[PDB]
């Protein structure tokens, strides 16, 4: 009932970088997106693979989902416009490719 080893102890080493990285690591579990990836490659990624490709995932979030060759939104910086960002599974880290915007297709 009185756990001696008590792992509720916090490192003295937490600098302003670890509140972005717990709420980048938060954020990224938080998108809808990353729900369904995370799942759908669950087989293959690890806890780790998603914190090493973190910074991935986080600008994956981040940036357009959409794209203006579909959507209206004028406002969002597309440079690889007329595509959408996926996440992929190479090797140890995970990647963002752009898949052509079904959209094109009629
Ligand atoms: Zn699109």
């Amino acid at each position: 009932m009185e756990p001696i080893g008590r792992s509720l102890q916090g490192v003295t080493g937490r600098p302003d970088f670890q509140k972005r990285l717990e709420q980048m690591k938060e954020k990224v579990m938080k998108d809808q997106d990353v729900q369904a990836f995370l799942k759908e490659n669950e087989e293959v990624i690890d806890q780790k693979m998603i914190e090493k490709s973190l910074n991935k995932l986080y600008e994956y979030i981040e940036q357009s989902k959409n794209c203006s060759y579909c959507s209206e939104d004028e406002n969002c910086n597309n440079l690889l416009e007329g595509y959408h960002p996926k996440l992929v599974v190479n090797g140890r880290s995970i990647d963002i490719e752009y898949y052509e915007c079904p959209v094109k297709r009629k």
